[PDB]
């Protein structure tokens, strides 16, 4: 029944200074104090007979006004051994769809409809319709001028991937973007496996639709549950971590679920937030040191 707080910076802002994690740490009352990372992240071990209810308030405020997220959990089961991670503004800076949209004259209009399905004011599967129809006529070539010339990995992100993979975890890339997108990003950052949507196209052009059944908010559960079975593991075993709504199926089944710079709509559902650090987080909440960090 163990309990366990942990305090993390952004390693671009890395303002959990000495004095913060001792004063966070007796807000709690709390005995150990020990850190991951020097100014970063500090594991607060709580003491028992605390609701992290009580423990995140005590943080919170004493943290207040500090650009330092709140998790609380149970010690034992942090470290998990599954990753399922949402690609478009999670993994890479950018969503795959606004981007080519650009190449349409559309990125503006494409754009809104996209933050709109993020939120989770319409559904994943018509959004992508709807946005992908726009995208007919455009040569495949855009493509790669894409991935090549807009695209760019959120930070933390290979040392995320590659530092679970070296403590034997699976980890999978699991977009509602486009395979074209997730097959080279998935290689790029270091996934064991990706799946993605598709588009079609006649063999220059996309035709403006995309692979039907599309892979929406229930696909993404379904791929935690078939990934847990093919590895002889539980979705229990998982951490998941996205920013949209078609997130929330794979965050809330999984056994840790991050909501990381998540739409309003979203985060407000959200259990377990990181709102101020990078990918290199969701180590820090399984647990990892520094020490055991890949470079
Ligand atoms: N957000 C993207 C795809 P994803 O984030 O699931 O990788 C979209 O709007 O199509
Ligand atoms: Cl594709
Ligand atoms: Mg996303």
């Amino acid at each position: 029944v163990s309990l366990v707080a942990t305090l993390i910076a952004n390693p671009a802002k890395a303002a959990l200074a000495p004095s913060l994690g001792i004063k966070a740490s007796a807000a709690v009352n709390a005995t150990g104090l020990y850190w991951l990372a020097d100014d970063i992240a500090c594991d607060i071990p709580l003491p028992l007979g605390m609701e992290a209810s009580e423990a995140d308030a005590s943080l919170r405020a004493t943290l207040d006004g500090a650009p330092i997220d709140v998790v609380v959990q149970e010690q034992e089961r942090r470290r998990k051994k599954i990753l399922i991670a949402d690609m478009d503004s999670t993994m890479i800076g950018q969503e795959c769809i606004d981007e080519l949209a650009e190449e349409a004259g559309l990125r503006d209009h494409v754009a809104a409809i996209t933050a709109r399905a993020m939120n989770g004011e319409i559904a994943f599967e018509p959004a992508l319709r709807e946005r992908v129809a726009l995208l007919k006529g455009l040569p495949l070539s855009v493509i790669d001028k894409v991935i090549s010339t807009r695209i760019t990995l959120t930070p933390g992100g290979p040392q995320l991937v590659r530092t679970m993979r070296k403590h034997g975890a699976y980890t999978a890339l699991v977009s509602g973007g486009f395979t074209s997108f997730t097959r080279r990003i998935a290689e790029m950052i270091g996934f064991n496996e990706e799946r993605a949507n598709r588009l079609i196209d006649d063999g220059t052009r996309l035709t403006g639709t995309v692979a039907e059944p599309i892979l929406g908010r229930e696909a993404k559960v379904e791929k935690l549950v078939e990934i847990a079975e093919r590895v002889g593991l539980t979705p229990e075993d998982a951490i998941a971590v996205g920013d949209g709504a078609n997130d929330l199926g794979m965050i809330q089944l999984a056994g840790t679920g991050v909501a990381l710079h998540a739409k309003p709509a979203v985060a407000a559902q959200a259990k377990m937030r990181i709102d101020h650090g990078d990918l290199t987080a969701l180590l820090y909440i399984q647990g990892y040191r520094k020490a055991d960090f890949v470079q």
